[PDB]
């Protein structure tokens, strides 16, 4: 198997390279499960970071339509930002490594369109 035990060091900074959606749920209330990438640098070296979180209950309480999404993005942002929803971590020595593991085992995409496009809220 592909996955190790580290000890993580001592964290000096994290950068935020990106987020990405792998689901989308719900009808009136939406739920997003997605993944951050973070660069996570240590005293001595960087790894990257792949985190997995979901969101529940996004109030959205629309019809999810192409031309909106940048509305349910922020009520996505905003309910996000009121609660933990964090769920777990993978981290990767190369940042290829970390992108490969979220676009073909996550299934991650890169914008809430993208995901919603391909669940069948519409077409793209």
């Amino acid at each position: 198997k592909m996955i190790e035990d580290v000890v993580l060091g001592e964290v000096e900074l994290i950068e935020d390279l990106g987020q990405y959606f792998i689901d989308i749920e719900g009808d009136y209330e939406y739920n997003v499960e997605f993944a951050t990438l973070s660069e996570v640098d240590y005293k001595v070296c960087a790894l990257y970071e792949v985190a997995t979180s979901k969101t529940y209950e996004v109030p959205y309480h629309d019809k999810l339509e192409k031309e909106d999404m940048k509305l349910f993005y922020d009520k996505w942002l905003e309910k996000d930002q009121q609660e933990e929803t964090y769920i777990e971590s993978v981290f990767f020595v190369n940042r290829e490594d970390a992108e490969s593991y979220i676009k073909d085992v996550l299934k991650g995409k890169e914008s809430l369109t993208e995901v919603a496009a391909e669940i069948g809220y519409f077409e793209l």
